[PDB]
């Protein structure tokens, strides 16, 4: 499966995905890396990897659909099969999500359905859980409520902050995201006709 990875920042999940898709048995190949922000470090991790990069600045675009349409165009150009949102911090338009229904994965740093949205760690700390984690799911139209592919639990330690909790969670992210991609690329997992997640 040809895979595109969209980023907005450091790219540690990108780097974990790169590492795993270079494995002999990997059913995925990363063919393009797209970032909506320039001079972000994921772009360099990808350039060091030999992977093409494109920056699509969501500012030059009047509306969202014109912006996503810009991305779609690149996906088509690279004959992409699977889209991986790895720290991509834009919300995708309905038609874009519908078009890539069943083919777009997202990594979120909570145990969904807990702590949706952009500050999951702050929410987890504010709430006082002693267990959090991360979730790889299919992107559906309503955010962080598509079909769940993998989750891993991560303990919250006394005195944790966003810095230390997110450090510990990212170690889980870098495991279940490559695994989730491999499940979907190998055809072992798919969105079923019934909309829930289908194992094979
Ligand atoms: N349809 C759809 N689009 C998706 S995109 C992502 C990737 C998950 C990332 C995010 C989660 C919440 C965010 C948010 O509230 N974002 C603001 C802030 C903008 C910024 O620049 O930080 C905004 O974009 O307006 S972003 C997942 C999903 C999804 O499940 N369904
Ligand atoms: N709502 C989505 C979200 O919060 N995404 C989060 O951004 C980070 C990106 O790190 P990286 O750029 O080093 O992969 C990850 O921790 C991921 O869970
Ligand atoms: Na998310």
């Amino acid at each position: 499966a040809r895979v595109a990875v969209l980023i907005s920042g450091t790219g540690s999940n990108l780097q974990a995905l790169i590492d795993s898709t270079r494995e002999p048995n990997s059913s995925a190949q990363i063919d393009i890396v797209i970032s909506n922000k320039a001079a972000v470090a994921g772009l360099d991790k990808a350039e060091r990897a030999g992977i093409p990069t494109r920056v699509i600045n969501h500012k030059l675009y009047k509306n969202r659909v014109e912006f996503d349409s810009a991305i779609d165009l690149v996906l088509e150009e690279f004959s992409i099969d699977i889209v991986c949102l790895a720290g991509f911090m834009r919300i995708l338009s309905g038609p874009f999500v519908q078009k890539w229904n069943g083919k777009m994965l997202n990594i979120h740093p909570s145990l969904l359905p807990s702590f949706k949205g952009s500050n999951a760690h702050e929410q987890a700390l504010e709430t006082g859980v002693t267990v959090t984690g991360c979730t790889v799911h299919f992107v559906a139209e309503d955010v962080d409520a598509g079909q769940i592919i993998l989750q891993e639990a991560v303990p919250v330690k006394r005195g944790d902050t966003v810095a230390t909790l997110s450090e510990r969670v990212k170690l889980a992210e870098h495991k279940i995201f490559p695994a989730a991609l491999q499940l979907v690329a190998s055809g072992t997992v798919q969105l079923g006709e019934n909309g829930k997640i289908c194992w094979v």
